[PDB]
C-alpha cells in the first residue's frame, strides 16, 4: 500500500518550492514564515522532479537561517493530506 505519510519533526518545516537556482539549490516558502535557500540532494535529484509550487520537507541550519537542505518532497496526494490535516494550510495551491 502506501507510504506512511512523514510530518515535520523538531527543526524541520512545511515548505513551497518557489524557483529553482541551479547547482542543486531552491527557494522555498517555509510556513514558519521564513525564505530559505535550500540544497537539493543528489539521490532525491535522479528520482524525482523537483518545481516551483511542490511541496517539500525542509531540514533547518542552526546557524544559517536563511538556508536549508531539502530531506523529501511530498507528492500531491501527500500535500493534500497534509492540507486535510492542518498541517498547511487551507488555501495552500497544490
Amino acid at each position: 500500500d502506501k507510504r506512511e505519510l512523514v510530518f515535520k519533526e523538531e527543526g524541520q518545516e512545511y515548505g513551497q518550492v518557489q524557483r529553482m537556482l541551479g547547482n542543486g539549490r531552491l527557494d522555498a516558502y517555509c510556513f514558519d514564515g521564513q525564505k530559505r535557500l535550500c540544497h537539493i540532494r543528489g539521490k532525491m535529484r535522479k528520482k524525482v522532479w523537483v518545481n516551483p509550487g511542490d511541496i517539500v520537507l525542509v531540514s533547518l541550519r542552526d546557524f544559517q537561517d536563511s538556508k536549508g537542505d531539502i530531506i523529501l518532497k511530498y507528492t500531491p496526494d501527500e500535500a493534500r493530506a497534509l492540507k486535510s490535516k492542518g498541517e498547511i494550510p487551507e488555501t495552500t495551491k497544490i
